[PDB]
């Protein structure tokens, strides 16, 4: 059976990334699926129909077209406009269109190699045993697997609170049944930091020399959105979170992957599945960013990162799909809402987990519907 | 049969209120149950004890207590101190030990009659066809039920939008079956008016002139929790909504029995029941406020009061009885939120909705759980 | 003896206002200056043009004229748009012009008799001994001097601590030498009174039937800018003050001119002056207004005005003129700011007067430079 | 010449910190002011005269007698409790004294070799000809005199914005007269970093392996207060700033010193006087800090210190001491509130340097009261 992949961008560009990102796409024939905004110049669009007629299987809804489809399944104000939010557009136009692979992608992350739609294929292997990859502290650093210069680094969205004593974690490969439905492809150039990194040492990605791995269970590692291939299975439970709630009265943003990235990891181990990190790999020439505005988005998340993730381990979910295991997700991170302690726990901050559940819930609710 | 009446008082006082409520309440025989604080002084507990000796069936347990029980209801966090939201453990209390009325009163709420308990007894009246009060407008204003200086004067919680067109509104009275479960008691000295109101004529409430009326479906009135009684069916929709949640960055407060009043008002009227307005009387010499700082904490609420009971008009709810409506609610609320539309409906107001929401089912599983 | 007047009126609107504007203003030969913004429609400019061919001394200078006359006076950041502090450009022209009455209106503020520009040269009369006003209590209600429905009101910007007790204040007068340079006209419909009031009892100004009084040193009244005229002597301290700065994250809006009022007020009585209040009455018609809104612009600022009002009398004041007058009063609110205790008084709270002085020691070094 | 220093430490300790601080200062026959809080237990007192007895030269004055102290001089609400504020007291302190060295300490900061006070004693020295540091593009690296592990780090305080190029600048030394009043001693252990960089790196200063340096006219480098040097003429330009001013709604902390730093430097280099950035190293076990907390404290300082630099060099300043060059200061910081750009520049951050600089001038207005 041949494989489908549907790659989903959203940008505000002109389309000029395409000359690079295409031919990878379009010699897979793998579908780009491209989510405009109502702040996106028209220069995108025909972009679009140039390397449409090129061979590339592109397509770009406009936000008429994206608004009627969210209103027919009864969630116009689920996806805000002016924001990278999105991209969860694209998540479902490749969801009912029967898509085996989504491919997440932004318009700043290039593919370096001929196979990259065929290595992001590994989350359609099925179930086998192979060498999976655990840690003892329970976490993961795939940023090991490059090199970086001048310093080691960790990923965005990796707990601040397990970072120093990770170098004394024990690192072990053994031979156990998985069932790979997380690609996440690592990047060079500019590596996927936080801002507290990046203002700190400004990581360069030299090279991919650590190989590919697969974490067993218990061991984590962020997944982002700009780089990742996800089962058309797994993908109910990779939905974009939505930014903008306020901790302590600072809009927190830059983090909707770093939720999704945990929320689909920890659906997929409790249904018996795993996540993999490193090929295929892509080049970053990273979008201009003003590094201490990307700072003040980011802290206000980074401030409640670690408790939620810590209330995860010891909070069980039920379910049979990603449909029933998100949704007890969700229900789960409004009970941590109201048992989690700590300073930055302000009554907008408890509130968050609570509005991002409904709006989680919300995103099942349309996905039932068109299935 | 003998209806028993249990009222609910939540006070940091020292206990000198009670010198003046327990002869009506010692004298009919009801229960006194006083819920004190972590702020409150050891005053009140001699005092009750004081009174218990001179025939006042009053409790009064410790925070100790209260959180002993409530911990074994699997609701620990639920009900948050140095607050008035206390008065919910009241609540709980007289709805566990099965009494049929639960009067909820502040310590600066005093009966001016003997019957004051007899004439909050109306909740178990039961069915039947009785003269009912209908408004063209949809509201109705209790205050003009009493004589008021200087000016003729509106609740606190009543709806800005409504009030200009108000005076033009045609009064109806006709004669339907109705099921009286809330009575709303009267209030003397200084009426509940808003800040707004308070501030601009210092409405002083001289007498009870209008006598008593019941409200048909449709027709509205903000119901408070100084001088209130509830038929223990109708308790599980009064629980006394959790304040502090920020508006624009300005947190809340002063309206958890605004909320409390409408949910169990719309809840009722889905069920077939009715609220009341009149007798008995109390009066009101309120505690010393700084009425600049309670205008600071209505503010946030009140800009969002309007569309909340706009929206509310427009949802038709489910439920067989009080438990599954206000549940049903609870889930309305959270629509409410995604669909509301104005300048004041920042990330941190809508998402106010949904943790309190996640609060009000939490407060219906407590009940269930004793059940 | 030949006096010149020149009125002031900033607004957003099609200038469908000049046609009630215009007569008197034209028939007495004053001057009207206008200043546009940049959300200000090209219509406002038609009919400028419109009224200056049927004989209105009437001037409407772009944002472009506007900017390059506040940037060769060295204050091109004083000055912000899209608001109505552009006002105080308009005092500038005609202070540099050399007029001799300043007369601050709103566009929807209309004259009511064909001696309005007469009736405000009494700010060019001169000290007398004439009947002055005082209070027991130091406050003056100006809205007594009209006929007000429903009830009794205050104007906007009065102190909310002295309002209850009013009422009890002895009024008298005197025969003493007054030297009136501010006459704040009255307004018939909409009265001035703040949210608060306009909210609770919606007033409607039916007449002006208490005639004009002068106040006594000691007794103060606020002096809006919607029908105001200032001698250019006084006009150096009726700088209008710039809104926007958060009192505890909430940003402060309406009351630049109860401020300048004050203001202006407390130097003219240092310098042996006077303020007036009475005719000429216009006529009202308000804009339309988010009343909420309002009421939430409004609040920050009057969380703070009873304390600085209280501060404003314990501390005394140098200067020969009005700009050495002012500029002490800016160095005074800088040590109000420190010594003033209160909830309200956040860091923020404390840095709004401390930037509001800095500003106003900005609009007196433009006023010395062109001088 | 018979040289007096001073040591100035404000703390909450139990005096601990005593046993390995007092021997270099007890051997040189240093004063050590000791400034205890509200929350300061009283153990330190019991340490103080503890080490009194031993030969230690220690002072520790009570709230009460720095409250006294501070209402004499007419600045009773300059310097706020609960907060490292209170150090200012200790240098009006030792400034009232007339000591000839105020040296600016912490109570984690302990020094390594016997001639502490000795090598401090540099700020005495006077004008002469010595090698003298400069760099191309104006800053200077302190850290980079520091062997630190794993990587290079720069300063807390280091403008973010030159730090990608500073690798590329050019460093030159040249024979030059220069007065050092000001000399930073360096830290081992925990290197003073942002908590941007703490978090990243977590950075470990092994050695002082380069030396000591002298800095030009026009290159800068961020100065701490916690092991810092100040000759007494330079002491009233050393005032440690009150933090708690919000940054779009966020109250920055823990740069206080950074600002001093900064301000010091400038006034010193205007009136021809220099910086020394070297020996004496101390020893810094830094006391336990929850380090998203010192981010959530630093990001509102960081979002404005480069403009803030950047305009500090556009600004000329005037006066012929370092009273009046502070307050020349204090207006140029006025001046740059308003002219500044910027998305992190709301009205309460622009209104922050405004305030700063009433209480620079409330600092100087002190001074002047002793002398
Ligand atoms: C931002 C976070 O870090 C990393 O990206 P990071 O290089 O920083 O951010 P960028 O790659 O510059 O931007 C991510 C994507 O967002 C798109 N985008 C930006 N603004 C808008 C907008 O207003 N509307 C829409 N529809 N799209 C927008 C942009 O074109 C690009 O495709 C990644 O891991 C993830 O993007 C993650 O969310
Ligand atoms: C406040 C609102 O307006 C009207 O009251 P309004 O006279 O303003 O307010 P009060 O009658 O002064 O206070 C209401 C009740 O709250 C209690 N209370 C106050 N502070 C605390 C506290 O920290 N903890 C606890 N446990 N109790 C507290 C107080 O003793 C009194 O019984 C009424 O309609 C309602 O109280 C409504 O919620
Ligand atoms: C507003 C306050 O209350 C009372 O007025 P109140 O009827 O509420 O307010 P209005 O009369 O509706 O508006 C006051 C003036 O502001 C102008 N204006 C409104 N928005 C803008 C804008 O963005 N830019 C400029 N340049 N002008 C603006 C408007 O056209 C009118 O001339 C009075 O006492 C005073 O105006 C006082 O300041
Ligand atoms: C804090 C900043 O970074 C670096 O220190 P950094 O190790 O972080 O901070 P610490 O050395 O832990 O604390 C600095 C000093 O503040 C004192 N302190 C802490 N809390 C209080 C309080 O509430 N009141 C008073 N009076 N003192 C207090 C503390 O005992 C110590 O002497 C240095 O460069 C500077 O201290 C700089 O200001
Ligand atoms: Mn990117
Ligand atoms: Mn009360
Ligand atoms: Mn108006
Ligand atoms: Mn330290």
């Amino acid at each position: 059976r041949d494989i489908s992949t549907a790659v989903v961008v959203t940008t505000i560009s002109d389309g000029g990334f395409l000359d690079r990102l295409a031919p990878a796409l379009r010699d897979a024939g793998a579908r780009l699926i491209v989510i405009p905004d109502r702040n996106t110049g028209p220069a995108l669009f025909a972009a679009c129909e140039r390397h449409r007629r090129l061979g590339l299987d592109v397509v770009c809804p406009s936000v008429a077209e994206q608004q009627d489809l969210l209103e027919r399944l009864a969630v116009p104000d689920l996806i805000p406009y002016h924001s990278d939010n999105r991209r969860n557009v694209g998540y479902l136009m490749a969801w009912m269109e029967g898509f085996d692979v989504i491919v997440s992608m932004d318009d700043d992350n290039l593919p370096t190699t001929d196979d990259f739609v065929e290595r992001h294929q590994v989350v359609c292997q099925g179930p086998r045993t192979q060498p999976v990859t655990a840690s003892s502290d329970g976490w993961f650093n795939n940023c090991a697997l490059l090199e970086v210069e001048p310093t080691e680094v960790f990923p965005r969205g990796f707990p601040f609170h397990a970072r120093p004593a990770h170098a004394q974690a024990r690192t072990s490969v053994c031979e156990r049944p998985a069932d790979v439905r997380i690609n996440a492809g690592l990047w060079l150039g500019d590596p996927d930091v936080d801002a507290i990194t990046r203002l700190a040492v400004r990581p360069n990605a030299l090279a991919h020399s650590g190989g590919s791995v697969v974490l067993a269970e218990g061991t984590w590692c962020p997944v982002n959105a700009q780089n990742t291939a996800v089962h058309r299975d797994a993908l109910p439970a990779y939905y974009f979170l939505r930014m903008g709630q306020p901790v302590d009265g600072v809009p927190m943003e830059r983090f909707g992957d770093i939720f999704s990235g945990y929320f689909v990891q920890v659906c997929a181990q409790h249904l018996g599945h795993a996540v993999r990190f490193g090929d295929p790999v892509v080049e970053h020439p990273r979008n201009e960013h003003d590094l201490l505005d990307d700072l003040h988005k980011e802290v206000p998340a980074v401030r409640l990162l670690d408790d939620i993730l810590d209330h995860l381990r010891d909070h069980p979910l039920e379910g049979g799909d990603y449909l029933e295991t998100y949704e007890s997700l969700s229900y789960a991170l409004q009970e941590i809402a109201e048992r989690v302690n700590g300073r930055a726990w302000s009554p907008d901050a408890r509130a968050f987990l609570h509005r991002s559940a409904h709006l989680m819930r919300s995103w099942t609710g349309a996905l039932r519907t068109v299935a």
